[PDB]
């Protein structure tokens, strides 16, 4: 699924994002935005033969299993397909253990790149929530 900006806001406030941690709505908008352009099927290979998957673009390094990430982790506990689904609900429990581990929204190079440090209360203006 191919979400609207204001309908993922919507959803990412249901599922307890908005200020999860400090990290204000706009953010994690901004971070999906960037990460997977707000296609919950995304995926996409790293060098180092770990893959991305869905709406934010979380490893298989660390954080679900594949079944073709050598010597990885799960630590989500979920196969990452799941992480594809319509339904977000995945994604935001997995998301939330990630941005727990010490480096905040820093885990997400595309946040730290393109949405750190700029007006993110932007991607959820206009929104009904
Ligand atoms: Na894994």
């Amino acid at each position: 699924k191919v979400f609207g900006r204001c309908e993922l806001a919507a959803a990412m406030k249901r599922h307890g994002l908005d200020n999860y941690r400090g990290y204000s709505l706009g953010n994690w908008v901004c971070a999906a935005k960037f990460e997977s352009n707000f296609n919950t099927q995304a995926t996409n290979r790293n060098t180092d033969g770990s893959t991305d998957y869905g709406i934010l673009q979380i490893n298989s390094r660390w954080w679900c299993n594949d079944g073709r990430t050598p010597g990885s982790r799960n630590l989500c506990n979920i196969p990452c397909s799941a992480l594809l689904s319509s339904d977000i609900t995945a994604s935001v429990n997995c998301a939330k253990k990630i941005v727990s581990d010490g480096n905040g929204m820093n885990a997400w190079v595309a946040w730290r790149n393109r949405c750190k440090g700029t007006d993110v209360q932007a991607w959820i203006r206009g929104c009904r929530l």
